[PDB]
């Protein structure tokens, strides 16, 4: 199941000192939009709060109520946070990158697993964005 692929790299990725370190850095490396919009985050508090975000996109994967990815939806639209759908293709490269970095047995599987898992969640948080 992708969803279980995921899962099990994703626990690998989590017990990896640095992973949630070399995600933002990607990331923000990635466009001067992504940093234009982190400059006043709490970057510490922020990688919690994506290792739950990321937690809830395998538990949509996994057939939980779509509520949650309506809720992300909502505060990533341009009426609150203004998240361009463009952004979330850096986000998905930025954490294929931390991923292979972090998981020893990352493969070609590992990756298409990440996104498609990944990308069905993305899918729905994009489609709120001109709500
Ligand atoms: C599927 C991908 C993403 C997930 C899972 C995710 C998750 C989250 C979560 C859980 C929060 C805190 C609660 C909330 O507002 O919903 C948040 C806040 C935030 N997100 Fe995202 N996000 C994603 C994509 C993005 C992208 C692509 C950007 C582009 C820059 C972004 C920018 C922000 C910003 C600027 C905040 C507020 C930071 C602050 O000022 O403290 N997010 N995100």
């Amino acid at each position: 199941n992708a969803a279980d692929r995921v899962m099990q790299s994703y626990g690998r990725c989590c017990a990896s000192t640095g992973f949630f370190d070399d995600f933002y850095r990607h990331f923000l490396a990635s466009s001067p939009q992504i940093r234009a919009k982190f400059a006043t985050t709490d970057m510490t508090a922020q990688k919690h709060l994506l290792r739950a975000g990321i937690m809830n996109l395998v538990m949509y994967a996994r057939g939980m109520s779509d509520s949650k990815l309506r809720a992300l939806g909502a505060s990533h639209s341009r009426a609150a946070l203004d998240i361009r759908p463009e952004l979330y293709d850096l986000w998905l490269d930025a954490l294929l990158m931390a991923v292979a970095e972090h998981d020893r047995d990352c493969d070609a599987e590992t990756r298409d697993a990440w996104r498609d898992v990944m990308g069905r969640g993305i899918a729905v948080i994009k489609s709120y964005y001109g709500s």
